[PDB]
């Protein structure tokens, strides 16, 4: 047949139209979601580092409230 | 006149082809990625946890200290 195949060949791209316009917006969806886990990723990162800032600062101040306050030295 | 017809068919579902072809791999590439990201920040929020519970420790020493030494309560 001739007419036949016409018919199975306009069916097959109804069907990969489907398969495209299903599959899209997932796509985009899941796009967009790895760069938001990646800024959340890095503002968590970044997090880190200060509280890493501030408890280091507050160990070197307690070492000089040790000076201040030995009698030893003081 | 048919032969058009099944020609530019069959065309069409190449292209059809191509791009479904070149999105499935990208689509799964990225739902691996997904899953491997959200691990990573669940083990950065658990770090951050231990960091958080280090630090409120150390701030509560600090307190106790500020209060000891508290002219108020030396009179």
């Amino acid at each position: 047949g001739h007419m036949e195949k016409l018919h199975e060949a306009n069916n097959e791209l109804q069907k990969k139209r489907a398969i495209i316009e299903d599959l899209e917006p997932r796509f985009n969806n899941s796009s967009l979601k790895i760069e938001e886990l990646q800024e959340a990723l890095r503002k968590k990162e970044e997090e880190m580092k200060q509280m890493e800032e501030r408890y280091k600062k507050y160990l070197e101040k307690a070492k000089s409230v040790i000076r201040t306050l030995d009698p030893k030295q003081n």
